């Protein structure tokens, strides 16, 4: 039996301070609701600006997509909003930032850290893909960091849910061979990434690295990259595994039977995957 289906909120709702971020489009603000007092990151973009580029679309792919959304390691939104001249996001505040914060700072996380850090995000993977949601700019800049240090998964204005996908979004140093040769992504894209990202992780720089775009897809579509000395055995093999052109045969794609392979490669020995989101992470 279904009962009949079960409050906007306003600019003036709120005190806002800092500036956490910007993109392209947005600029994200930390905000206080006054009746609450709670804290959340408001990504607020300019209709005119929205309009002008032909972006509408991906405003409401982004609320849409973020609505389904309810694991530990994503940034929940808690609300929308628009008034004249504006649209409003409210989000959960990741106090500690972008993960490539980290790794500017301290250049390479010890072995420890990596494999947790990798853990949290392939847990969120498995989820957003057992949901039909292909993220396509996965990467340190979109991976931040809440008050316990534990990952919040951030920015879905360029997902898409799905098988293959046929924009061209995403990063150049994370976008996927299959992007470039196929001109389309599918979740196997995302596992691309996460070799990328685990290879930063552990060298300091994605393995495709150049001053200009054109330069990075031409190794990337011929997999030119290499391991710098004392790259962590078990990664390696895992990176090696996952940075592969024909996206059928990544560890952790569907061809290859999902994530399970995936958590139980050696990398991962020592990983209890069911409370992650409940332990404390190691220290940076
Ligand atoms: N929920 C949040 N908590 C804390 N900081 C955030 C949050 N969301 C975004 N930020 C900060 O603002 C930056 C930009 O946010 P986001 O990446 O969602 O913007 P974007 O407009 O989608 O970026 P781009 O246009 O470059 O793709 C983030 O990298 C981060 O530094
Ligand atoms: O999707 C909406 C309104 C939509 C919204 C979506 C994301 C963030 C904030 C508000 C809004 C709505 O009323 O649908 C809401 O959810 O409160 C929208 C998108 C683009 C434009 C413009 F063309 F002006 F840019 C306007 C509204
Ligand atoms: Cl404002
Ligand atoms: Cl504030
Ligand atoms: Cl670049
Ligand atoms: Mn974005
Ligand atoms: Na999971
Ligand atoms: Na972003």
């Amino acid at each position: 039996q279904h009962a009949q289906p079960p409050r906007k909120k306003r600019p003036e709702d709120f005190k806002f301070g800092k500036i956490l971020g910007e993109g392209s489009f947005s600029t994200v603000v930390l905000a206080r609701e006054l009746a609450t007092s709670r804290e959340y990151a408001i990504k607020i973009l300019e209709k005119r600006h929205i309009i002008k580029e032909n972006k509408v679309p991906y405003v409401t792919r982004e609320r849409d997509v973020m609505s389904r959304l309810d694991h530990p390691f994503f940034v929940k939104l808690y609300f929308t909003f628009q008034d004249d001249e504006k649209l409003y996001f409210g989000l959960s505040y990741a106090k500690n930032g972008e993960l490539l914060k980290y790794i500017r700072k301290i250049g390479s996380f010890d072995e420890t850290c990596t494999r947790f850090y990798t853990a949290e995000i392939v847990s969120a993977l498995e989820y957003l893909h057992g949901k039909g949601i292909i993220h396509r700019d996965l990467k340190p800049e979109n991976i931040l960091l809440n008050e316990d240090m534990h990952i919040q998964i951030t920015d879905f204005g360029t997902a898409k849910v799905l098988a293959r996908a046929n924009s061209f979004v995403g990063t150049a140093q994370y976008v996927s061979p299959e992007l470039l040769t196929e001109k389309s992504a599918c979740k196997s894209s995302d596992l691309w990434a996460l070799g990328c990202i685990i290879y930063q992780l552990v060298a300091g720089l994605p393995p495709f690295r150049a001053g200009n775009e054109g330069l990075i897809f031409a190794k990337i579509i011929k997999l030119e990259y290499d391991f710098p000395e004392k790259f962590f055995p078990k990664a390696r093999d895992l990176v090696e595994k996952l940075l592969v052109l024909d996206a059928t045969k990544r560890l952790g794609c569907e061809e290859m039977e999902g994530y399970g392979p995936l958590k139980a490669h050696p990398f991962f020995e020592s990983v209890t995957w069911e409370n992650l989101h409940q332990q404390t992470p190691p220290k940076l």
